[PDB]
């Protein structure tokens, strides 16, 4: 949490003050103290527009969308009505001539309700500028009430009274209290059956001590809740979850109780948050927190375990005395009053902004500063001043950019500063953009510009500056594009896949899969893809032989996926949901042929975004603007290797025996100092050709004979030969039979089943390879035979 303002008027000095947040759309933040003006702010404390008073500001209130704010005043008949479409102020006499004590709009249906001093009431419909007064509603003052969502309006007064109304005034019932209402609000009990969505009831605080219930349909049963009187005073209570209520009291102690049918009343949890003060709570459901304020501090908790404790902030001894807490809707902004009458606000919530290139991370820091740094190579974090609030973000080798709506801005990221480049603005709306090199590609309306981000005339190619896809004029829309150090690449509605080689400026291939493709996100060469279908199905696609691979497993919940950045693991990527991180291999080269695999599952926490994978190591963007590293549950052999010993050098050395990494897997070995463990490397050398390494691990492990052998065999170059004499090493004779069938010289699958004494094999080969050599052979398999008898 981060302060973003303080609003500190010389007029507002000594009084406390009242605000509100713009509601469903918070933007606007409304502002009133001692100088008779309401004051409009912009989530960055700068003023917007203003509203002069005759008198003090008694309420105000926005309307359901966020599109007016309603204001009344001391001495005056006119409410005041200012939009936020047109930033105008408008006047609205309410044909009473009272002074107005209550104001509150309808949650649902455009209506306005005023009170007034003598217990008069208006209804204003301002969609159809209809007027509605009732005379003698109250006796007295009206205090409080509320709206609930079939638009009735309950009302308390100063004559210990209640009325609840229709949206034409009427009343539907009218009740009498022991002591004076206040804080109305509505709500729906959860019963059992699902059948009920009428708001049937209503909460009050009476006298600032207790705590009261009217059931609509029931309401010859009020239910009184009184509460200890070492907590004092009722200073605030919400409704929060599925039927519950939290109190807050005035001597620092709050308290949820359940309303839940048979339970009404009965303590859930209590808490001392504050010593001698609790001024004010406020409760988001958007983040699940609540906000507390007293003391001179503000103390902030989950609604899944109040016992935690998510932040706490001191304020500095200028701000003796808290006044009330509000948060924007959205749950991103907090507000805080102070007694004496400042307002501060806090960033509760960072939009999760942030794009990767190779090593290289861009990530949004605050709503006006995005961070580039490079993790792996360890150069220092470079901070960028941005001139918008972005909604995208992307990153390349030497540039950031940024954007919003139709526009974007480019900056260098030099050793010694951050320099902005240009702004540029695109034919539609930026679904998002993708750097690389020192080109730039953004998507909008269906289509794909690439263009410089840095050009001069020296040499200029007029048609390489900028170029629009489909090049071809072709009917598809793109739905998804990535850009790497040599292609441009892209997938479409039609459910075609796209390359565009860079260095020629010409297309390089195209491949066409049933559905339309959806996402894309190609290895750091572009030599790989992965794509995800209209179906949420995962694809790995390899453009060098046209073919396509099922990636298994793969849940529909997938938002993106990334390559691993880490030279040796090629064939690595992950891919990510809201909850967990999939790590896949594709093997390109196996005996089974080509093929996905599904390596393992890592949990993420919450409402972190993956930027970038780095050898096992995934670095995310959290909700606070910093980043994090996870290591994935794949990779828990990379640690202090020495006190597991084998317990985590086996899996690594499997992992690095599949990676072909026997540089890496001979230390290991030598690590382990086990001879299963050199047997494993040498079958591996043996199964991945390597004869060179495997003559090496013989010669350690000492086996003299394979040594000598594998030394004869060095110089074979044919594939299939080599092959065939290594699978005789492994003893597999099948295989290297039809590799030596396969080869230049079939003749030594004859041979082979002759040394092994396979009479009835070698005879069947030489029948087809070398008919001369039949008669030698059956006198040999003839003396075996007389042998056996």
């Amino acid at each position: 949490m981060k302060r973003i303002f303080s609003l500190l008027e010389k007029t507002w000095l000594g009084a406390p003050i009242q605000f509100a947040w713009q509601k469903t759309s918070g933007n606007y933040l409304a502002v009133t103290g001692a100088d008779y003006i309401v004051k409009i702010f912009d989530r960055h404390g700068q003023k917007r527009s203003e509203i002069n008073l005759p008198g003090n500001c008694v309420a105000m209130d926005w309307d359901k969308d966020g599109d007016v704010l309603a204001v009344i005043a001391e001495k005056s008949s006119c409410i005041y009505l200012w939009d936020a479409n047109t930033n105008k102020t408008s006047q609205l006499d309410n044909g009473m001539r009272d002074q107005m004590s209550f104001l509150l709009w309808s949650k649902v249906g455009s209506f306005l309700a005023v009170g007034t001093v003598k217990g008069n009431l208006l209804i204003y419909n301002h969609q159809t500028s209809r007027k509605i007064p009732v005379l003698g509603k109250h006796t007295k003052r009206i205090t409080c009430g509320c709206w609930n969502a079939e638009n009735l309006l309950a009302l308390g007064g100063e004559d210990k009274m209640i009325t609840v109304s229709n949206q034409e005034g009427d009343t539907i019932r009218q009740t009498q209290v022991r002591s004076e209402p206040s804080n109305m609000q509505f709500f729906l009990m959860k019963m059992d059956d699902r059948t009920s969505a009428a708001e049937s009831m209503i909460s009050v605080v009476l006298g600032k001590k207790t705590l009261f219930f009217l059931n609509l349909n029931e309401p010859d049963n009020p239910a009184d809740l009184e509460f200890q009187q070492d907590f004092g005073n009722i200073v605030c209570y919400n409704w929060y979850g599925d039927g519950r209520i939290m109190i807050g009291f005035s001597c620092g102690h709050f308290v949820v109780i359940s309303t839940h049918t048979g339970e009404l009343g009965q303590e859930i949890f209590q808490a001392r948050n504050h010593k001698d003060n609790l001024t004010s709570i406020a409760v988001s459901q958007t983040l699940n927190k609540v906000a507390t304020c007293g003391d001179n501090c503000i103390k902030i908790q989950d609604l899944v375990d109040l016992k935690d404790m998510y932040v706490i902030l001191n304020l500095d001894e200028e701000n003796k005395g808290l006044g009330t807490l509000s948060w924007t809707d959205d749950g991103q902004l907090l507000a805080l009053s102070t007694q004496r009458g400042s307002l501060h606000v806090f960033l509760t919530k960072l939009p999760i902004l942030g794009d990767a290139c190779s090593t290289r991370i861009a990530y949004l820091t605050s709503l006006l500063e995005v961070t580039v740094a490079n993790p792996v190579e360890g150069e220092l974090p470079i901070t960028v001043s941005v001139d918008v609030e972005p909604n995208f973000v992307a990153v390349g080798l030497y540039h950031l950019a940024v954007g919003m709506n139709n526009r974007a801005w480019f900056y260098v990221l030099g050793e010694n500063a951050v320099k902005k480049l240009k702004d540029m603005e695109y034919l539609g709306t930026v679904a998002s953009i993708c750097l690389h090199s020192d080109y730039a590609a953004a998507l909008f309306e269906g289509k794909v510009q690439l263009h410089l981000i840095e050009s001069e005339i020296l040499d200029a190619q007029e048609e390489r500056e900028t170029r629009l896809f489909p090049a071809v004029d072709d009917k598809c829309r793109i739905l998804c594009h990535a850009l790497t150090s040599d292609f441009l690449i892209y997938g479409t509605d039609t459910g075609v896949v796209q390359y565009f080689y860079i260095e020629d400026w010409q297309f390089v291939n195209d491949y066409r899969h049933p559905v339309s493709v959806k996402k894309i996100f190609p290895d750091p060469n572009g030599t790989r893809l992965v794509f995800i279908d209209e179906k949420s199905d995962g694809f790995v696609y390899c453009p060098v032989n046209d073919a396509t691979y099922e990636i298994p497993d793969f849940s529909p919940t997938i938002k993106g996926v990334l390559w691993e950045n880490w030279p040796m693991d090629k064939g690595v990527f992950i891919a990510y949901d809201d909850d967990k991180v999939y790590t896949y291999v594709f093997h390109k080269d196996t005996i089974q042929g080509a093929k996905v695999i599904l390596a393992g599952s890592t949990k993420v926490p919450f409402a972190h975004k993956p930027l970038l994978l780095y050898n096992g190591e995934l670095t995310c963007q959290t909700q606070s603007g910093k980043v994090n590293n996870i290591y994935l549950s794949t990779h828990g052999f990379l640690s202090n290797l020495k006190d597991t010993g084998p317990d985590e050098l086996r899996p690594m050395l499997a992992q690095n025996l599949m990676l072909k990494r026997f540089s890496d897997a001979w230390e290991m070995c030598r690590i382990l100092n086990d001879e299963a463990a050199w047997n494993e490397l040498a079958r591996a050398c043996l199964h991945h050709m390597e004869v060179e390494f495997a003559i090496r691990v013989y010669r350690r492990i000492g086996n003299v004979g394979i040594v000598m052998s594998l030394e004869q065999i060095k110089g074979i170059e044919d594939y299939n030969l080599l092959a065939g004499h290594l699978a005789m090493f492994t003893n597999d004779y099948n295989l290297a039979q039809d590799l030596y069938l396969a080869s230049s010289c079939p003749i030594a699958a004859l041979e082979m089943r002759r040394d092994l004494q396979h009479w009835d094999s070698a005879l069947q080969l030489a029948k087809h390879l070398a008919p001369d050599q039949i008669p030698f052979i059956s006198k040999e398999y003839a003396i075996q035979l007389e042998f056996a008898g």
